[PDB]
């Protein structure tokens, strides 16, 4: 599970 | 360039 | 599980 | 360039 801003 | 989740 | 801002 | 989270 995971929350990415790139 | 990229993002993974899994 | 995680976060990532990059 | 990039993010993993596995």
């Amino acid at each position: 599970g995971g929350v990415v801003i790139a």
